[PDB]
């Protein structure tokens, strides 16, 4: 039993307009089937934005804010679910997070580190990060944002947090992002927990990327906020 | 200039689980793009419902709830939005809807009309639908129910309304969706005001459904709700 | 029980280089199933080339060789099949037809009829095309190539011909072409043997070719030659 | 300046029947550009097929026959390459290989070691494949067989070889694999020559592959032969 993912999420490109990617995430558990409480459908809003830039990339600062919730709108039928309510205690109001990161883009080969700090439950969080090997890329760095936290997704409307109540065995993630140019970004990752830090393991795999397009050129700004559908399956 | 869309629906499936599908919508106003006033990108939360089902689906009756927003969010950057407001005196607060569908669904053809009530600004409206052609449809209906109204959006917030602002010129659609089990099925659809009543012209063409996966066996039980991600462009 | 086949095929661009469509198609016959040899999974070759084009593409004249085979290479394993021999009568050796095409491609509206000579079991055809509607097309004629011939494929190598064997009945095939910068073109299509001439009914759904691509703004020149790989399912 | 493939592979499942998946493949020279004979448009027919399986998938001997051309066909225009002809005196007719792979499918980590030998100009080859870490592996190996050799591709018809002209600099190749179910399986390879043996590094990561699917459950049995499109860009 785990949950998926969808996102629709669009790219701001230099002079306007704006290029679309396809998120399919799947969300996995450390923590045996019987010991969680399933959310049922439900939607988290984000926003992620590019606060400070140095060195041709090689230095980002991220911000994310990342809400969740379930339809608010009234139901002419009986979905009331509603239900919710879920509690994580190894997770503090404030946590610390570490980061590795490794993987290929077309062909170019590079590492990350970055360590953070957030409040999970308020939804938010920021990342320092450095670019230590095969630095100043090649590509839009743009494209590694949504690689660096489901922990930090504010469970409101007593919805179950299957993030949180996982710990300490941890989750995993994995992801196919498919822009509609061509690239193809699959990332695989392992959240884990040692000595109260949450420490951060990605790897990156992307190809395909048109070579004389927006993000092999670098014509890109940021992110535009987008929403997730999260679902639980098998 | 004009408006695309992205949204990711779920659908329901006999037994448990979903198959999830992808909508890429493109709208085109009649109106000239001097006269409207654009908006920024913006969501669109929906819940869309079937509410009444007779004679192995040759009539439905449905309703929907749809409401726009930006993102309520607070934003490190200074994209404060929300900018907005817009104001569109052809629609009262009161609309009747006329409809003609026609289309195939591999190989399968078949006709359609409904006739509908509901209230714009609020963002609720009803349909009723009758199969006046080739029903019974050896098809699950769900995948033809994004495909009856624009109009209904209640945009507060103060967001400009692209889709009431063309009036009476009217508005176009047409949008490809595309299940991850194979089958796609595109749309175009023409709006328009004739005598204060809303007429809408649809026409359907969907390939590539496995025969024996749930569409066509029709093991499918309504959607989920869902986010579209409105965005300006040329 | 019926055909599916796929291609890649590669779009020749102003300028040199190439954008890349993928063809998924069902054929599927009006005959019943116990009176027909169905052939082993196989592959076509085909090469279409504009003869002629008058009056900004209003006028189109089409030439096709198509050459199915099958894996002509040894295998260490004993896959023969192998197989074949099949004779389709009501087709003769000189056959004449006639076209009626209706359909959108980005909300602009066009007919088009065709007629056309050709020697199936040698694989060749002609086609005489005339846009008699919503000319001048603002689009890549190109993209309407692979809609105007099923039965002019020379099935060699015995392999029985799905397509000749048909008759009188007929078959249809409906398809789904994806491009890579992200236009969608789907075909639904009917044929039928009346008074020794066939008889094609077409009709066609496009959407989402990006405005500022090649495809809107006809740089194109053509396709490349393809394979097309034919299998049965259901 | 590079080569970009285009294949669609079926999968041979357990009751009959096939799943399709498509191939995008990316083929880059590490010699520098002056002094490669890049071929025009071309094709290549491959067969294949598993000789051996032992232990439950850990052992697994693979044979591959490849053959390129262009296209046989007559051309009512002016399209003949023809061309051709390339050299490549570092590869010998006896070639020896060694590989190392290493990746991640839907969560599951492993470790492949392969060595074989062939025959370059005459298209055949062989590979000893063992499962080294984290067998058995839970899904189907032929997700993987794509990913154990492009010099041993039969160039006849005089089509320049773009993989033996790379010597000794070397190429590198990657790779996005697209199943209709929902899989994608992402690989980057390095191959390389070191005292007269072809060395291959590969790395997979593949992802959201369908649970209760074909690969998941193992209910495959080999590809049928395919035919990749190769072109030239940039
Ligand atoms: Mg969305």
């Amino acid at each position: 039993e785990f949950l998926e993912g969808r996102s629709d999420m669009a790219l701001k490109l230099v002079g306007g307009g704006h290029l679309i990617c396809n998120l399919k995430t799947t969300y996995r558990s450390k923590k045996p089937a019987k010991n969680l409480k399933m959310p049922g459908v439900y939607y988290v809003d984000r926003r992620l934005e590019r606060i400070k830039e140095a060195d041709k990339e090689t230095y980002v600062e991220q911000h994310e804010v990342a809400v969740a919730r379930y339809c608010d709108l009234p139901s002419k039928l009986g979905h009331k679910g509603g239900t919710g309510g879920s509690m994580s205690e190894l997770i503090t109001e404030n946590m610390h997070m570490k980061l590795y990161m490794e993987g290929t883009v077309n062909n170019h080969h590079f590492k990350c580190t970055s360590e953070g700090e957030g409040k999970p439950y308020e939804g938010t969080q920021t990342m320092r990060i450095k670019v230590v090997e095969g630095g100043p890329l090649p590509f839009a760095f743009d494209i590694l944002a949504t690689s660096f936290s489901k922990t930090f997704i504010n469970h409101t409307q007593g919805i179950p947090d299957f993030f949180k109540q996982s710990f300490p065995e941890g989750f995993t993630w994995e992801r196919v992002t498919t822009y509609e140019d061509g690239g193809v970004l699959t990332a695989t990752q392992d959240t884990s927990l040692q000595d109260g830090c949450l420490i951060y393991n990605v790897k990156i795999r992307g190809v395909n990327f048109p070579s004389n397009g927006p993000v092999m050129q670098k014509k890109t700004l940021g992110w535009e906020a987008s929403t997730e559908m999260l679902y639980p399956a098998d």
